[PDB]
């Protein structure tokens, strides 16, 4: 299960973890542009080595009034239990998320670091 260049595999999937610090629709395309996506999480338990970093990182979740939900870059709705304060999130924001499982929603045009993930040959 290789990957590119400075891509990280894990279970077999190959995710991008950026240093820069970026706008939510921007590394949404900077994924998009390298044939990956905004982090879509499988599960809490995605990134079990970052295990620790007191950061937050970008991830493919953001609300769509269309389908009164949020849903991830796919269109696949969010869980329900996948992240707990879930209600909190204000609409109008984008989701950060901490490898150890804390998650935040800050201004879509915000400035935190993005993760990218291949998932399927």
């Amino acid at each position: 299960c290789s990957c590119q260049e400075k891509w990280v595999g894990y279970r077999c999937n190959c995710y991008f973890i950026s240093s820069e610090q970026k706008t939510w629709n921007e590394s949404r395309h900077l994924c998009a542009s390298q044939k990956s996506s905004l982090l879509q999480l499988q599960n809490t338990d995605e990134l079990d080595f970052m295990s620790s970093s007191q950061q937050f990182y970008w991830i493919g979740l953001s609300y769509s009034e269309e389908h009164t939900a949020w849903l991830w870059e796919n269109g696949s709705a969010l869980s329900q239990y996948l992240f707990p304060s879930f209600e909190t999130f204000n609409t109008k924001n984008c989701i950060a998320y901490n490898p150890n499982g804390n998650a935040l929603d800050e201004s879509c045009e915000d400035k935190n670091r993005y993760i990218c993930k291949q998932q399927l040959i």
